């Protein structure tokens, strides 16, 4: 057991030291590396549960039971005397820097969960290289360093989604005594999108000066892993060229899917192409109906767009039904319109004018479930029916990395691929939720447990998540369908509430809209199961429940705490309607 | 065990009914319980871990030992035959409403406490009254039903803060490319008041909508305890009468301080009079420095004030004080203006102009703590320094109900004062977080144990907090200094963190939003705090409560996962130690 994980350890290390803190032989030898810019792991025994343990297994590799103990690349330097030698004689830096490979660590794809892993692991003494290319889309749209969170997801479209929800502040404002009149105010476009836009490219360039200053190579190119230590490079002169590494973590996203129809390359665009569109869309078609649907349709409604959205079947597959509903009820309540059981089978009428700064105009033939007939034009088209990775023009079936039916990477839980030196995380890997602090987790818990002996793994289990629709749905958990199907209709009992933001009330807005619900477990003292909450700032409400749900809080636990008022959150805390009962939820 | 507490349960249970789910015998008496409108506790002693037990001792109150068993006020009344025999004879009234009192409960107060105890008992068939009144404030003053938090507390003071925050949500728009300019518009004080009072009224309607639905008798009337069941009122003509109660819930509330200084009384205001005011404050002082004091401070400064804060030693005494100086120097840099280490020794200069709805003037002189002097002219000079109760109006002392040093209610932890059948809750229980959920939470507890058999007490302990400053201050646990004082500072460790909310890039600070988790090193890194100073701060707080309930540790928050984007998230990745001296900064 020490012995399995010490050798691990070792093997993999890049520049370790096993130590103890009240050791001055120890301090002597850490001063001497820091002086040398020799960066490293550090391990001190004195601070470990089985740390005498340890001392002992280490003679195994070194013949020696003491403290300090170096190493390099899986091979013993020294003690104290021994690299002190090296470093007068000038023949340490040498010795740090021989490596079977040019780095020990290079990571395919330089978006959230791959800048994470990267930084971390050079912060070890691990040598590191980031490899980032983007693909333009069909009409060309590129971005900067940072991957698709920060370029073309949950960066810009939540500043668009604060720019729609600043259109209720200002009618607000007037019933709170404020002299505007909301009714002669406009939006700019394009106003927006340079504020957006610049800052989108002051986090391109913060996260360049974030490798140089942790002495990561960056190397903007597209990288093709043709065997288990080497990858192929190609720059931006379509040179070509390998380099090699140790470990290698595949980090590489999806991009959106088109549906295979006449005019829908040529003509639409998807959110890679919406955050910095020149023009405003216009009246715009969304198709699709997963949350990246929803939240842009969400915003271009509120800043003044006549927007409609196609549904094939139903609303957010995936979630929670009955909070989905509520969700698009809101929507389409508040001017957006919904196309229903309804699919696209696209004709160009104007091209885009891109001279005066204005959308072409399209039309758009389709057909509802029971054979009715589509027929309308549009300013902008723009797909959202789902996003795809294409590992084929990542990595080689020749090197032996097993995918699954989608095309995702299949893993263990520490995420080793079938080939033993390479890793996946992020939307790659099979099976995970595809979100960004959750690559962002992977990866740096993968990085500490290749360079610093950690041995913390990843857990995926109950990640909470928010929809940035005009009304936000925050959950943590299972759906109510999905405990219900579990456990039986019976074990389930369901508290719910409609509530009143107080902030709504001398803005007259609606009673009884927002909503939450705890899906509980009977047969286990009414353990939470779900939360589900629907309301303004839906993803600050739920943040802190989930560390309570990943405690094991139930129903009595929410009971017995205290509210915090006036706040939307504390309705959590007085929960007593239940579904069985058949009493109303409205106040 | 099982014998004392049915024992307990019986003797002040109004009207209790010991049942099983399975027995179509108790159905048959459950069904003519109500239509003859009799409500009524249940309990089913099949849902009872030690049912069996209770079912033998019930035998030695009614000499049976079967279900159903109804009891009244004490008394056994009988099983499925009797009650139907009393039902048929139209007997059945008779015997429910005998009582040796007037009202199984008098609720003395009709606030957020009061209110919730009295609606909670009478579920459970106890007859009961709720008292309220509102003593005018000295220049007159008053309000309608609800207590404090509703008619001049938490509710019109958060409503009075959005309207601050939307002053800036307004500059924000122009940024987020929407057109209006920020610097032509103005601020309407009488159009906010006009609005706020409304949803405040359709809160007193409500509340006495609630009590009428639920059989409460609601007298608007001075309540004085005058003896163990004997509670003394005076209506709105100086009518004075006497009813009697079984148990007695005390619920009276606190009433603002004014400092003993002349003109005081005389010339300023306090928040009781804030929140309904005709006129803009204009020119303000607000003397004091607590909650209150910057809250009001903050809102008047946002919607277009001049304001200064005259504080005597320290901010928010009794709260973290790196947070309370962060929630200050905020305050500073936006607007409010501080007379530090200073206090009042209030001359009037203009009558207040009723007619033309406009402030007075005032010349207000103090002194700092050196000697120096201070010397300056306002329009509304607003104390804030601190509250208290008077129970000595609620309360005689030959009553026998024991008070603290401060004049509050000294209470055993079912909320139990010194006289067997009065019991006390909300502000005037002494030692008690002073908040309405707290109180909400004691009331409901205290009547189903009074009525329905509940065992369940009221935790008072990590009870959350925020402070709605123009940014707010959310908190769950000990301040930093209160945990190394306790614990030593070797085994104290602090995470800590700058953070910019996204909501702030496009808008234009990116270092003052903070947060930091006091962790206790020998209990496994336990969380003994929680703080945050930022935007939603009550909504990013409040879930953590239920973690921090649970004993949440450092590692805890570490193996949860982000939202993203969210200000909360910034809690789930912590890891710069103030111990470390690595900057918090982003
Ligand atoms: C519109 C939208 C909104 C979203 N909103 C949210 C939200 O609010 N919250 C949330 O948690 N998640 C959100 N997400 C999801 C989040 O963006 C992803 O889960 C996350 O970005 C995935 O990170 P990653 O490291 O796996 O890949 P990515 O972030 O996609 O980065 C991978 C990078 O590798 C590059 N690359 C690909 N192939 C190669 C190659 N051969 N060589 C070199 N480089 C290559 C890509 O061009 C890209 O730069 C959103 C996604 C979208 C599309
Ligand atoms: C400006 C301000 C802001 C606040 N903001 C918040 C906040 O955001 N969150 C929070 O949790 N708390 C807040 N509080 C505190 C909150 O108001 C109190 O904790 C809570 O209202 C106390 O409830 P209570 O039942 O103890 O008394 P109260 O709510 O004060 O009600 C007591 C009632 O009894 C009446 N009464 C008194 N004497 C008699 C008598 N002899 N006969 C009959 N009736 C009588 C009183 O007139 C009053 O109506 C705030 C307080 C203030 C002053
Ligand atoms: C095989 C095919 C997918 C391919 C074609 C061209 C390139 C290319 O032009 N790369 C690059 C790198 C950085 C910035 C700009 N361009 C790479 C791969
Ligand atoms: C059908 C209805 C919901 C609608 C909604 C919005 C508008 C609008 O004010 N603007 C608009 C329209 C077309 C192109 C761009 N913007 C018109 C109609
Ligand atoms: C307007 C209505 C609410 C009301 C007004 C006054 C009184 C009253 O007579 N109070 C009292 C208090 C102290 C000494 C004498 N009387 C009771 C209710
Ligand atoms: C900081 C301080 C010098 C100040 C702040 C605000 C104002 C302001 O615009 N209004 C105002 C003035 C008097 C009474 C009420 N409001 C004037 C001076």
């Amino acid at each position: 057991g020490t012995s399995q994980w010490l050798r691990k350890t070792v093997d993999s290390a890049a520049v370790i030291l096993f130590s103890k803190t009240t050791c001055p032989y120890c301090k002597k030898v850490k001063d001497v590396l820091a002086e040398a810019k020799i960066k490293h792991a550090t391990i001190e025994l004195d601070q470990l549960s089985n740390g005498s343990a340890i001392q002992k297994c280490l003679a195994s590799f070194s013949k020696i039971e003491t403290v300090p103990q170096m190493f390099v690349r899986g091979k013993f330097i020294g003690d104290s005397q021994t690299v002190l030698k090296y470093y007068s004689n000038d023949e340490l830096a040498g010795i740090v820097n021989e490596s079977k490979y040019d780095y020990d660590l290079i990571v395919i794809g330089g978006g959230s969960g791959g800048l994470a892993a990267g930084k971390e692991a050079a912060k070890y003494g691990a040598k590191t290289a980031v490899l980032d290319y983007v693909e333009p889309t069909p009409i060309g749209t590129t971005w900067g360093l940072g991957g698709t969170c920060v370029n073309v997801g949950c960066i810009p479209k939540k500043l668009m989604h604060q720019a729609g929800l600043l259109s209720h502040a200002l009618e607000d404002a007037e019933h709170f005594g404020w002299s505007l009149d909301r009714s002669k105010i406009s939006h700019n476009w394009s106003t927006m999108v340079e504020g957006v836009q610049s800052h989108i490219g002051s986090l391109n360039w913060g996260y360049k000066v974030a490798l140089r200053d942790n002495q990561v190579t960056y190397l903007n190119a597209k990288g093709r892993l043709i065997s288990p230590h080497e990858v192929q490079i190609t720059d931006k002169n379509q040179k070509v060229s390998t380099i090699t590494g140790n470990k290698i973590i595949l980090a590489t996203g999806e991009r959106p899917k088109y549906p295979e129809i006449p005019g829908a390359v040529e003509y639409g665009i998807t959110s890679d192409d919406l955050f910095s569109l020149p023009y405003f869309p216009g009246k715009t078609l969304v198709i699709g109906a997963s949350y990246v649907a929803l939240e842009c349709a969400g915003f271009l409604a509120s800043l003044g767009g006549d927007v409609t959205v196609m549904v094939r079947s139903i609303l957010l597959r995936g979630f929670d039904q009955q909070m989905a509903e509520k969700v698009g009820d809101y929507m389409e309540n508040h001017g957006v319109k919904f196309a229903k059981l309804c699919v696209p089978d696209i004709k160009q009428l104007k091209v885009v004018d891109t001279e005066n700064n204005k959308p072409g105009l399209l039309l758009v033939k389709g057909h509802y479930t029971d054979g009715k007939k589509f027929e309308e034009e549009f300013e902008t088209v723009i797909f959202a029916v789902g996003r795809e990775p294409q590992l084929s023009k990542v990595l080689c079936e020749t090197v032996g990395v097993k995918l699954d039916k989608n095309g995702r990477v299949v893993c263990t839980d520490d995420e080793q691929t079938t080939v033993s030196n390479v890793y996946a995380i992020g939307d790659i890997n099979a099976g995970k939720p595809q979100l960004t602090p959750v690559a962002i987790q992977a990866g740096r818990y993968l990085a500490r447990r290749l360079f610093a002996g950690a041995t913390e793994l990843t857990d995926y289990s109950n990640v909470a998540t928010t929809v940035f629709t005009p009304l936000e749905y925050g959950a943590c958990g299972l759906s109510e369908e999905d405990a219900i199907e579990k456990y039986g209709d019976k074990d389930i009992e369901v508290y719910h509430s409609n509530f009143k933001p107080l902030e709504w009330t001398v803005a007259h807005r609606e009673d009884n809209v927002c909503y939450m619900k705890l899906v509980c477990r009977k047969s286990d003292n009414m353990r939470v199961l779900g939360l589900h909450v629907l309301g303004p700032n839906a993803g600050e409400i739920t943040q802190g429940y989930a560390v309570a749900i990943k405690m094991g809080a139930t129903k009595a636990d929410f009971d017995r705490t205290i509210g915090i008022h006036p706040t939307c959150s504390e309705t959590f805390t007085t929960l007593h309607v239940t579904k069985k009962s058949g009493v109303s939820p409205i106040v």
